[PDB]
């Protein structure tokens, strides 16, 4: 399939990644830069994020979903359903609203695209209606992360996809903070794209710290595999 080929030829080996985020949550401004690499053959992402404005005013785990679905490992029998690669190199827009139960919400807009050989994720995030002393602004979430399936469906009227899913962040007291994600992606280019059957992506995420890093940061290792179309 010369269309499946175009995608294969962009993601075959290790691809450098750059992420940039501009954020304002309840008027708490901040910026984050990330760098690392993806290897979609293994569904593998390795990234390190640095708050370049000082202290991040929200918990790092709350940003993980915001900070690259084009690096999902699609099994061979499922290559016809990989929208994300099919949009490259021109890329796609990823928009979310993330509703934190009993607290505020994030609204994000990202553009994911190649800049030469580098895969770039440029994001703007606005958070509103958060509580001062809540789980997010009061930093009460543990520095860890649970595994999660993400259900992708076609959005054929918009030539894109919609993705709906819940993340549960562990709170320090042992309870959980629900974060209900709503997502839409649309290609940036005018060309054809693969629009998938219903299927899901399986995520595993591991959060760690760079021992030699003094700035406020997060090291993220993710594995992502498409499934659910036998």
């Amino acid at each position: 399939d010369p269309m499946v080929s175009k995608g294969e030829e962009l993601f075959t080996g290790v691809v450098p990644i750059l992420v940039e985020l501009d954020g304002d949550v309840n008027g708490h401004k901040f910026s984050v830069s990330g760098e690392g690499e993806g290897d979609a053959t293994y569904g593998k992402l390795t990234l390190k994020f640095i708050c370049t404005t000082g202290k991040l005013p929200v918990p790092w785990p709350t940003l993980v979903t915001t900070f690259l679905m084009c690096f999902a490992r699609y099994p061979d029998h499922m290559k016809q359903h990989d929208f994300f690669k099919s949009a490259m190199p021109e890329g796609y827009v990823q928009e979310r609203t993330i509703f934190f139960k009993d607290d505020g919400n994030y609204k994000t807009r990202a553009e994911v695209k190649f800049e030469g050989d580098t895969l770039v994720n440029r994001i703007e995030l606005k958070g509103i209606d958060f509580k001062e002393d809540g789980n997010i602004l009061g930093h009460k979430l543990e520095y860890n992360y649970n595994s999660h399936n993400v259900y992708i469906m076609a959005d054929k009227q918009k030539n894109g996809i919609k993705v709906n899913f819940k993340i549960r962040h562990n709170i320090e007291d042992g309870s959980v903070q629900l974060a209900d994600h709503y997502q839409q992606n649309t290609p940036i280019g005018d060309g054809p794209v693969l629009l998938p059957d219903n299927h899901y992506l399986s995520y595993q995420s591991a959060l760690s710290k760079d021992p030699n890093e003094k700035r406020d940061h997060m090291v993220l290792l993710e594995f992502v595999t498409a499934a659910g179309i036998t």
